[PDB]
Parts: structure tokens; sequence; C-alpha cells
């Protein structure tokens, strides 16, 4: 018998629980595109932003991802890829990808998002730098998300220690500060700096709690730009750095630690076009006309993947940027219904 299309999303919707095991089980149909499986969870929970979110396709056991298009279908992207490895190695993920310019300021009108992001960007930042970044910020991030989960709590409460011994006993300090911060400090003194440096937050609301955190991530934690090692041109290949993002748009690095040069804003983006390869290579091309200049720019990736990605991401910020819900990729030159049946 035809088995029922059943799809696992990961997603940074705040439920009663642990971050990463925060998912929604949809049940869809045979024409269910990418588009419909994030609007449905979206919707459900009231998101106003919805041309930010997108869906990403993880190998857990590897580093490659797939950006999945919104208009590609859930049946056929599952298809192709369970091909290439089983079911179980595969994690969906809906995520935030494209920031519209001032995304905070935005954000806070949209308490669903600002959550969802802050919740995206402190699960990248205890994954990736938490243990590298220095005692002081991590400390003041870890009381700044202890400020914002409990938000009915009272200011000195964590002057008590019984209280304190709740938190470190048997909720844990590994929901709040990384490993290292954790056994790289006396007990006792952990505890002296942690109630210390609640103080300075202690009168922050949820809301004042996640803009603060962002204030004092984003100095070491880049987490509004996308950076992807391609090459620009069509005669000449130059390899170089883009670094994709709200505050520039389309621009490159020069070299590492120099400021990216701009190339483009999103606004001037009117086609986006693929390309393979001439020859027996594999590389993906990319070409993008930019109003206002003749030549269209030209980008060449590693692989197809990363050209895909790069794609959906530029589509994603014209979209945005735009107001358009319709893709600007062009060709190259009920059935569909979606319900949320558990959390």
């Amino acid at each position: 018998g035809a088995m029922e299309r059943v799809l696992k999303v990961f997603h940074y919707f705040e439920n009663s629980s642990e971050p990463t095991t925060w998912a929604s089980i949809i049940r869809h149909g045979d024409a269910t595109d990418v588009r419909g499986i994030i609007q449905k969870i979206v919707d459900c929970h009231k998101v106003k932003n919805v041309a930010c979110y997108g869906l990403r396709l993880s190998h857990l056991q590897s580093e490659e991802v797939h950006w999945l298009h919104l208009d590609m279908g859930v049946s056929n992207v599952r298809e192709k890829f369970e091909l290439a490895h089983p079911p179980e190695e595969w994690k969906y993920e809906l995520r935030i990808r494209y920031l519209p310019k001032g995304f905070l300021n935005q954000f806070t009108e949209d308490k669903p998002t600002l959550n969802f992001f802050y919740q995206q960007v402190k699960n990248d930042y205890m994954l990736e730098i938490a243990d590298q970044v220095d005692q002081e910020i991590a400390l003041k991030l870890g009381c700044l998300e202890i400020r914002r989960s409990y938000g009915e709590m009272r200011g000195n409460a964590l002057e008590k220690k019984s209280n304190y011994e709740v938190l470190e006993k048997d909720v844990g300090l590994r929901r709040f500060f990384p490993k290292s911060l954790l056994d790289s400090v006396k007990a006792k003194t952990l505890r002296k700096l942690i109630q210390q440096t609640f103080r300075q937050f202690a009168n922050l609301n949820r809301e004042e709690s996640i803009l603060k955190f962002f204030e004092i991530l984003s100095p070491v934690y880049r987490f509004d730009k996308e950076c992807f090692k391609c090459a620009l041109g069509s005669s000449w290949i130059i390899s170089v750095e883009l670094a994709i993002g709200p505050e520039e748009g389309i621009s490159y690095l020069t070299d590492k630690g120099a400021n990216p040069t701009h190339l483009a804003d999103f606004n001037q983006v009117q086609t986006i076009q693929y390309s393979n390869s001439e020859d027996k290579d594999r590389k993906g091309m990319l070409q993008l006309k930019i109003a206002g200049a003749p030549e269209p720019l030209t980008v060449t990736a590693p692989s197809l993947t990363i050209a895909e990605n790069m794609a959906d991401l530029i589509d994603g910020y014209c979209r945005l940027v735009n107001g358009a819900t319709q893709s600007f990729i062009i060709r190259p030159q009920t059935d569909d219904y979606a319900e949320i049946i558990d959390e």
C-alpha cells in the first residue's frame, strides 16, 4: 500500500523542552512544495516576516548542506536525496536566511520571529564559538538567557543560593553556558560571577534581553552574512570570497580582515540564471543581470551544490527586497495541502 507522506522539520519556535528537539511533523501531498511547508509552519506560529524563512537540508554524517528552493517539490527532493543517503542521515531544518536591512528593529514588531532568530543564532553560537569566546562575553550571554527564560522571576532571586542550586543541579548550567567556562572555573567562584553578571540585566524584559544578547554577540560573531569562496568573471576568472547579507548586499573580500568591497545591491539584481559545465568539469555558473551594469556578473562555484545554495540566497533576497512572492530565477538560455499533526 501507498504510504502517507510525512516529514519532520526542526525549527526554532520555542516549546517546552530543549532547543535542538523542537520540530514539527508535517503530513503533505504529492504536489506539496517547499513553500507550502514553510508557510504552514510559520503561519501556525503567527509569523509576519514569512519571506525571511528558508528550508535547509543537512547531512548528519558530513558537512554537505542543501538549501531547498521554495518551488521544488517536497516529494521530489526527498526522492533525489534518499538515493544518496538513507532518510535517517538527513535533517530538514526551517531557518531564517534572508535578513532585511535593520532586521532587529523590524523583528521586534514580530515577536515570534524575533524569538526564532534569537534561538537560531544562540544555537549556532553555542555550537560554533561558545567555547572559544572569552569568559566575560560567554558569561554575559549565559546570564541574558537566564533573564530571558525566566521573565516572571524577580531580579534578585538568583541571590539566594537555594535558587542558584536548582539551576546548577536540577536544570544544569550547560543550558546557558559553554563547557569550557563551566570546567575552567571554580564552582563557588562561578556562582558569584553569575550572580554579579546577572545584576546588570535583572531589569531587562524578554525583548530587551534578546536585543542585548545580539548587541554583545555581534562584535565577535557575524550572524548577519553568508560567505562563499568562488570566482568572478566571464573571460578572466578571479577567485574571491563573496559576502552576502543585508548590510553590504553583494560584495567581496579583498583579503582576510579588510572591509568587503561592494559590488551590487539586492534591488539591482534583475535576473538570476544557472549554467553547468561545457566540459568534463562539474563547476556551477551563476549569471546575475544587474541594473545599470551592461555586463552580467558571472560567478563560478566549486560545485553545483554551492551554486544552488548561492542562487537560493540571492533569489530569497530579491524576493524580500522587492516584496515579490515569485522567483527571479529564469530558465537557462487539496493535493498540495500540508498539515501539522504534531509538535
